């Protein structure tokens, strides 16, 4: 029953970067106990890139059980690579997974009709419910919305989620693809929106730390509620915008040991929130209500 | 002893997509007989997205050994994990590269301070020479002439590969170096220009099908032959552009197979240069005269 508030689990680590299990079981009761619909481990917001491809899987196992099938946990699987995709979406099934998300490739650039059967590979190798990632500001390619719309007709390619920001795209999107085809937004900033135009859920970085009102904000969303999910919308408007001053997770990491539920480790390249962004992020927290 | 036209070589598959060390031989023998001056294997063109840790290095020993020192090796190594990235500048030099290109890192990010203590990590953890790599249409990110500067006062950081294809940051980044620090061209369009700048050489794609052509280019353009290097260019430029007619090296396989030195295998997300672009590429190979 994959839909509505999904946050986009962030993995702890230790001072010495080594993976920290107390933090994660508190996190996901965390989310378990605030509203929370949805986990995404091992994400984009997860750093997917730094971890072992035995680390991958130990954090998609540890969730799973703790969850125990009170909520969908849906594991980051994409990759720049066919094999690799297939490698690591079959890692999350045999694994216990419900879903697995995966991101268009990355590096190299792939054609239209590349992406079309590198996804309808995965989506056949594997006996899983694959989700597409589209988020062009990272990955340098993007999945133009013909190419979805073949997708969408696969079998176990159940939904997208769709990161551009851009609302015409969502649209577009949305009058293509099936009733059962699920679109999702991978920007917080405007998902009210993209829920509004028909989506269902919210793949959400700020979910991480105010799990109870995104939660709220998605089911108004999803509800018709029009008014009242924009009034949420506009007052977590500002954490939000803090939540990116700096490459995602970087700045979600520092609020969430702000608050005392992670140590401060996190994976080159990746830095931890340079000294400048500190009081922009507290402020907005602290105006949100989500600190002191 | 790292400088001149570079053949950004391909990674020759069969039709299965399994390796094919016979078309690899050959292609060796091609650049080493043509006038080549440097090989990089295993890199963006040659693939490197979607090779195990095992084809890595396998593909590097064997050039190596083939071009018995004659010529300088370098191999792919850069990864958008720092761990990684280690792991394989350390299979490559035990491997007996002469140097690694390390791009960027791409789907994360990272801080340009990240970018620092990403490659100065990876100079102080392995011995042997380092070319940094910048290129953002593909990894979504961009490392400053500020933070190569920096990185350019490491012990055996040896010199950047810049792939924006912007001259005026390639005169920025001369003119903030060492005469010591060596940079290539990324965009072969555009690499003549750069080394008449100050540049020392171009890690090319066109080398790949003009290798003779190509080092007879990069060594009028750094002589300071301006008028030779600009006429060998306008020459090759159709071949420059259709090269690129579909994400490289799509469209260079297909030449390369086209010429009879390497099989038809790609591997996925790759596809197979589309065929509405046949007839364009053939004829820039035959109005060059690298075909007949
Ligand atoms: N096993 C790691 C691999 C990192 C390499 C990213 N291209 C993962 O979960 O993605
Ligand atoms: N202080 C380092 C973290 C090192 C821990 C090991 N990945 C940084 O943010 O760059
Ligand atoms: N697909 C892997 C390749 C690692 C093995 C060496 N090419 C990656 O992008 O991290």
């Amino acid at each position: 029953m994959i839909a509505g508030s999904m946050v986009a689990l962030v993995t702890p680590f230790d001072a010495q970067g080594r993976l920290d299990w107390d933090s994660l079981a508190k996190l996901v009761d965390f989310h378990l106990q605030d509203g929370t619909n949805a986990i995404v481990a091992v994400g984009t917001t997860g750093e997917s890139a730094t971890l072992d491809v035995e680390e991958h899987i130990q954090v998609v196992r540890r969730v799973v059980d703790q969850v125990k099938g009170r909520i969908p946990v849906i594991a980051g699987t994409g990759a720049n690579s066919t094999r690799e995709a297939v490698a690591l979406t079959e890692a999350a099934k045999s694994g216990g997974a419900d879903a697995c998300l995966l991101v268009t490739p990355y590096y190299n650039k792939p054609t239209q009709e590349g992406m079309y059967q590198h996804f309808r590979h995965i989506a056949e190798a594997v006996a899983i419910p694959q989700i597409l990632y589209n988020v062009p500001g990272r990955t340098s390619c993007d999945m133009l919305p013909e190419t979805v719309e073949r997708l969408s007709k696969v079998p176990n390619i159940i939904g997208i989620k769709e990161a551009t920001g851009d609302l015409q795209r969502a649209k577009e999107v949305i009058e293509r693809v099936g009733k059962d085809f699920l679109v999702y937004s991978g920007d917080d900033a405007t998902a009210v929106e993209l829920m509004l135009l028909g989506g269902k859920g919210n793949i959400s970085v700020t979910a991480n730390v105010a799990p109870r009102a995104m939660s709220d904000l998605c089911a108004a969303a999803m509800r018709g509620d029009a008014a009242a999910a924009r009034a949420i919308n506009d007052r977590l408007m500002p954490l939000h915008k803090a939540l990116f001053i700096e490459s995602n997770p970087i700045p979600v990491k520092w609020a969430l040991h702000e608050m005392g539920l992670i140590p401060e480790g996190i994976r080159l390249p990746l830095t931890w929130l340079s000294p400048h962004c500190h009081d922009p992020l507290r402020q907005a927290m602290r105006q949100t209500g989500v600190l002191a």
